[PDB]
């Protein structure tokens, strides 16, 4: 828990390593104090994969869902705690919940209104992406190249370009591990 814990996953240092899909999910969670089912699975299994323990996950999710008075601790416990415990096997299930790879993510139903799951390289407008990429200090030529991949449907190539441009088998957890190792 020294490195990855319920508090450090909200740090700039740790979150700087998240790919765009995980950034989007974290932002939706931060703003709305909730995620719908598919996003609740994509993010929770990603965080399990980077080493967030069962206890730290329950802290993370309960604090995020109850933040800013969004719901009571009792409503979280009655309506969501089981679901997060289930993802960790804490009620004894033996289902093989592994983090979702990019192909799995892309194959989930496309996000509609109020959804944050999926792959932003596919799901965001080019204007939405460009603004997101300018905030990551990419220049126009860089953005044009990323968007060219997106228009071709090559979402994981777009994501790989973003990784290369922001640093000095496609899987969000690999992006994270690859990025985090470059901080060490
Ligand atoms: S290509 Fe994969 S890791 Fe990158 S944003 Fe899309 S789903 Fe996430």
């Amino acid at each position: 828990d020294d490195e990855i814990n319920a508090q450090s996953v909200w740090s700039e240092e740790i979150s700087s390593n998240y790919p765009l899909c995980i950034k989007n999910l974290m932002e939706g969670l931060k703003k709305n104090h909730h995620l719908r089912y598919y996003g609740r699975q994509q993010l929770s299994l990603f965080l399990k994969g980077i080493g967030l323990s069962a206890d730290e996950a329950l802290k993370f999710w309960s604090e995020a869902f109850t933040r800013n008075g969004n719901m009571t601790m009792e409503k979280f416990n009655k309506e969501f705690r089981y679901s997060f415990r289930h993802n960790y096997g804490l009620e004894g299930n033996r289902i093989n919940y592994k983090p979702w790879d990019c192909h799995t993510i892309l194959s989930k139903p496309r996000p509609g209104r109020g959804d944050y799951h999926g792959c932003p390289f596919r799901d965001w407008s080019h204007e939405r992406l460009s603004a997101e990429l300018r905030s990551m200090k990419l220049t126009q030529a860089q953005i044009i190249s990323v968007l060219d991949s997106c228009q071709k449907g090559e979402y994981t190539i777009a994501c790989t370009k973003v990784f290369e441009m922001t640093h000095n088998i496609a899987h969000p957890n690999l992006y994270f591990e690859r990025s985090r190792q470059l901080q060490k």
